[PDB]
């Protein structure tokens, strides 16, 4: 089983440190293990090294990525590869994909960005300004549906490199994620239960009537009994969540409705119209 590594920080930083330590539990257990460091890579925002990094992750069989913690979440850099993987790992746009080549006589699809994958997180901050990393990691995988084994975070870890038994913690990771690759079919998630049932999010955004899982999209409702929080839902919102393939084809499905809408619309006067008056009333700013 080969381990992939993956870090965002500064060149021989912590996260580099937590994420090696991570890959020598791995070995430990057998795997094979590589590393790439993010800062030796040039990629763009999603309007270049990008597919190299993708062939790398596609080829491992688990994978464990360590961030930095910026503003309480994952770097921009993490959420320029999450954008960057819609395209090409949606699991349920590359099962209509494949589906759709085998029965036109087109051509089949990368196998490999449908396998079956395991990936592990651990979010490294230099403080308790830490509450939205995790829910950012779990969107990388929520795209491809890779099974998190383990989504740690890590508070005030500036010296987290001689804090032993948090680099301890780290190895067990490496540990958990070479032993779920060995058999990724019954491998199952090894880290907080959290509050969302299904997503294992704490992280929900409420109005009225609505509390919604941020990461798996389940809208149901949270209780506060004695100040322990919980989640419910109607069973039927389990069709629709954004982790499953069946609310993925739906969502898709919205798409592709709304996308014929807009291309209609765009011929109407009104959108001509409008557009032209824009186009009129201001240009844009640029340097020189
Ligand atoms: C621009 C910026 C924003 C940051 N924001 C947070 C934060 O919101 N919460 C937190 O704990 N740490 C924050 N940090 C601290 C970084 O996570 C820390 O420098 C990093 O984990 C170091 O890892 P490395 O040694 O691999 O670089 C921030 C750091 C920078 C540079
Ligand atoms: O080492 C840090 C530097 C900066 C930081 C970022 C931009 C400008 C000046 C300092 O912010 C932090 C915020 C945190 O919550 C934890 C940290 O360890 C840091």
């Amino acid at each position: 089983m080969k381990i992939l590594g993956i870090s965002g920080g500064m060149r021989n930083g912590s996260n580099d440190g937590m994420c090696i330590e991570a890959l020598m539990g791995a070995k430990e257990m057998g795997a094979e293990v590589e590393f790439i460091q993010l800062q030796n890579l040039h990629i763009e925002h999603c309007t270049d090294d990008f597919d190299w990094l993708l062939d790398k992750m596609l080829d491992a069989d688990g994978i464990v990525f360590s961030t930095p913690i910026f503003e309480k979440g994952a770097t921009g850099l993490f959420h320029t590869i999450t954008d960057r993987f819609g395209p090409r790992m949606d699991r349920g746009n590359n099962i209509i994909g494949t589906k759709i080549a085998e029965e036109t006589g087109g051509t089949a699809p990368d196998p490999r960005i449908l396998k079956d994958k395991v990936i592990s997180f651990m979010s490294v901050g230099g403080s308790d300004w830490v509450t939205r990393t995790q829910c950012d990691a779990g969107m990388l995988a929520l795209t491809p549906m890779w099974k998190v084994i383990d989504n740690e975070v890590f508070p005030w870890a500036l010296s987290i490199l001689v804090e032993d038994e948090r680099v301890a913690r780290a190895h067990q990771i490496g540990r958990n994620i070479a032993e779920a690759a060995k058999d990724i079919e019954h491998a199952q998630y090894q880290g907080d239960a959290g509050v969302c049932p299904h997503c294992h999010s704490r992280n929900f955004h409420l109005q009225d009537g609505k509390a919604i899982c941020c990461l798996c999209g389940l809208e149901g409702e949270i209780h506060n009994e004695g100040g322990k929080y919980s989640f419910t839902f109607p069973a039927e919102q389990l069709e629709h969540a954004h982790d499953t393939l069946s609310g993925k084809f739906i969502h898709g499905n919205d798409i592709k409705e709304n996308t014929g809408k807009k291309i209609a619309n765009m011929q109407t006067e009104k959108y001509k119209a409008r557009q032209a008056a824009y186009r009129a009333f201001i240009t844009a700013t640029v340097p020189e």
